[PDB]
């Protein structure tokens, strides 16, 4: 037993980890890993989760084991990364960069099952190229944008789908598909709004599948997504797969736009309490924006959380109180309201450990090298992620 | 040689002679106030950076974090300062800090800090440097300049609990909410005056009190006299940014510090460029949003680092920017004058905060040649 008394010597909690530390509750990542899996196996669609939410290889791996089919990443450097660690069938969901095709052509080759996306002739024109130019028949999917959020060619725009699938499919390369991403459901927070994005959304896609077929050239994905629409989307006739990436933590933004509760925000950044401003309120702890993130998403939406909603050492919320105010390492925990609450030093001792949940799980993850992994015993596990490019 | 049209995008690039220029002006201020300067290297977490801050005349550094302390201490700096109020339970941790033989100074604004820090220093057999943080401007942590019965309740817990008093520290981070000459000047006063009436009150008590610190870049730029203080810390100013721009402590052109970035598609109609630089690679800090001029995202410049006024990245997804005129008009014609995989380079709102998002930076010098300075991430 050498190896079991030294690991019982080395094994951590929320006591004994230094702060600011980004928390995941097991317990509630698997039931948001389960909720989705469970919706699109009812809708009949493959889930292909977006890992730029925790670009961590164990948290893919529940994602995998739970049901879903291949990864969306946001950088090649992601590619590499869940490559290495086994993951074969990977899109590339960013318009694709003429420089970096030769590293998709190396990761290709080393048999990554790796798709790229573009939306334009010189995108395709660049990628077709190269791929005759390396032996090489790429897969490349069109990008649609069916709600005005960002890149992608019009659904209706069949001129320039058409030259573009033209372009890569007489090119030698392969036509895999079209994709869209409705993000503009972030502004949204009723379920009825909802409900009809991810209707234009898969109209939206589709309609670009059907005129790429009705020209003869092959489209056999329709990819879509966003969580909000992924979690909302009535009917998903014509679609192949589903991309989803922030549910498997949530966070207030989709506490707010309403398709979580606060209470399944499985993401936390353990801070401690280091200094007062007694008359006005104030505790400081040591959770500023570096470990938050500058994100404030919240702050347009129907309930502004600041800097993140304050939890007790169990996870729970305590209503009331937010972090009102951040600089790089010092966070101000306050009222929302504004009050300035009597004996904050009582409320909030010195040396005390609280949990902050965030505005944006991708934006406070990305601030730290490792999460720690919350079993239900109370003992925790390092889980790297992926920083930089 | 690697180079700006080499490297992959999204990249930091810091201009190595707009750097030093930086930190020429800095210095040579310090200098003519008589005073130290302590860099806050918060800002790059990047020992050539601090090297060059060093070789041009610093005193020791300030550090946010004891992963900065460890970094600089396995590179050879020893006279640290962890300007963050200290939590008792990394008391540990800066004693193996000290009994490795770094000089790492500690600070607190509260009796039941000063308190654990002295128990523990007593049981441990180390006599820790605290200093006492000061809140002059009313921005964040320390004992009000007037609250003097507080202050020397700390500072008799610190120094008969067998501690070393070192100092009186004060950042005047309200600073940041200024933007005219009249007003940093008048707010730097303020800050003098409360750390240098504190470090009185402190000698009048009979306690020692050999340090007196202030700084944050707007107000040691502005300062118009420093009598009794001894050193000043200062951090942005490194590479400045445009929150630095709108204070009015620069001009656009002296940020050393941009993200070289591609375009990668477009949408015409709406006269956007998008580029692979999100707020992944800027940060989320919207700082210029609450000031005179609005700059998005960032203020966009041509691969040689020319401004380009009136675009920025007026949007910002993860792994995307939205490039876009600033006059909100939809440029006609983007994709011709900006056609896919021209390179661009984006300044920051904020210095500190974009570069936090990289784990290196790609340092250019004079010839176009970049060499990647490693900075420090986490905690
Ligand atoms: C981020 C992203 C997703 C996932 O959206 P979430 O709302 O985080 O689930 C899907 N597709 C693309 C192209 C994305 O960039
Ligand atoms: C950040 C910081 C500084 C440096 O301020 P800048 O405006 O970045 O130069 C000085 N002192 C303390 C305590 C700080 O936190
Ligand atoms: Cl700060
Ligand atoms: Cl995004
Ligand atoms: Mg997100
Ligand atoms: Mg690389
Ligand atoms: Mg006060
Ligand atoms: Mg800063
Ligand atoms: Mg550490």
């Amino acid at each position: 037993h050498h190896h079991h008394h030294h690991a019982m010597s080395m094994q951590d909690t929320l006591l004994t980890l230094d702060t600011p530390a980004a928390v995941i509750d097991l317990d509630r990542m698997q039931r948001n890993i389960a909720r989705m899996q469970q919706r699109m196996d009812a809708q009949g669609v493959r889930l292909r989760p977006h890992v730029k939410t925790s670009k961590s290889v164990p948290v893919a791996a529940a994602q995998r084991a739970a049901g879903a089919s291949g990864i969306t990443v946001s950088t090649l450097k992601e590619a590499e990364q869940f490559f290495a660690a086994g993951t074969t069938d990977i899109l590339y969901a960013v318009s694709m960069a003429p420089h970096r095709l030769p590293q998709a052509l190396q990761l290709r080759r080393r048999g990554c099952d790796l798709k790229l996306i573009v939306d334009s002739v010189a995108a395709a024109q660049a990628i077709a190229a190269f791929g005759r130019e390396q032996g090489e028949a790429f897969e490349v999917w069109i990008e649609i944008d069916t709600d005005g959020h960002r890149s992608g060619v019009g659904a209706d725009d069949t001129p320039l789908l058409l030259a573009i699938g033209r372009t890569l499919h007489d090119g030698g390369m392969r036509l895999g598909g079209v994709l869209t991403h409705a993000g503009s459901s972030y502004e949204l927070d009723t379920p009825e709004a909802l409900q009809a994005l991810a209707e234009r959304e898969r109209a939206g896609c589709v309609q670009a599948a059907e005129a790429l077929r009705a020209a003869g050239l092959p489209c056999p994905v329709v990819s879509v997504g966003s969580t909000p629409t992924a979690l909302a989307a009535s009917r998903l006739d014509g679609v192949t797969e589903v991309r989803a990436g922030v549910y498997v933590f949530f966070d207030l933004v989709m506490r707010n736009i309403g398709v979580c509760a606060a209470e399944d925000v499985a993401l936390s950044v353990l801070a401690t309490v280091i200094g007062h401003q007694a008359d006005k309120g104030w505790a400081i702890v040591d959770a500023g924006w570096m470990a938050m993130s500058r994100d404030r998403g919240t702050a347009r939406q129907k309930q502004d959380f600041g800097y993140g909603q304050v939890c007790d050492l169990q996870g729970r919320v305590m209503p009331g109180f937010v972090l009102t105010g951040a600089n790089q390492e010092h966070g101000i925990l306050a009222r929302a309201d504004g009050a300035a609450e009597a004996d904050i030093a009582t409320r909030f001792p010195l040396g005390t450990r609280l949990r902050i949940l965030p505005n944006h799980a991708c934006a406070t993850g990305a601030q730290f090298p490792a999460y720690q992994a919350l079993a239900a015993d109370g003992s925790v596990q390092t889980w790297e992620r992926l920083h930089g490019w």
